[PDB]
């Protein structure tokens, strides 16, 4: 459980994420597939790209950096209560793409450390504790989905 402190850091900082998705988006994939390449292997749709700037020119993934971005949003301003939200994407993820959970903490990974780029002062090392845990709580809930559909 977040405190309603904690919940503030996390949506403070998102607000801002929220005046350039796009650019978030594709800051974070970037990372994401540069850092853990396994996990740009599942993308049918980005596999041919093969250099960063290959990937910084794609629109289709500035596209889906948006989609990501946007769910991820609207999870986090439930601040905990996300039961509607998690169950679809448990669901297609555990079945249909085949992400392992560990991907997940990947993601995680790069939205911190670009978060951390782009906005140093709203994001200081108490915001960092905080987000680190909203993201755990959405894994920890997704990982219980998992488990039930035996992945």
């Amino acid at each position: 459980v977040l405190s309603e402190g904690e919940w503030q850091l996390v949506l403070h900082v998102w607000a801002k994420v929220e005046a350039d998705v796009a650019g978030h988006g594709q800051d974070i994939l970037i990372r994401l597939f540069k850092s853990h390449p396994e996990t740009l292997e599942k993308f049918d749709r980005f596999k041919h790209l093969k250099t960063e700037a290959e990937m910084k020119a794609s629109e289709d993934l500035k596209k889906q950096g948006v989609t990501v971005l946007t769910a991820l949003g609207a999870i986090l301003k439930k601040k905990g209560h996300h039961e509607a939200e998690l169950k679809p994407l448990a669901q297609s993820h555990a079945t249909k793409h085949k992400i392992p959970i560990k991907y997940l903490e990947f993601i995680s990974e790069a939205i911190i450390h670009v978060l951390h780029s782009r906005h140093p002062g709203n994001f200081g090392a108490d915001a960092q504790g905080a987000m680190n845990k909203a993201l755990e709580l959405f894994r920890k809930d997704i990982a219980a989905k998992y488990k039930e559909l035996g992945y």
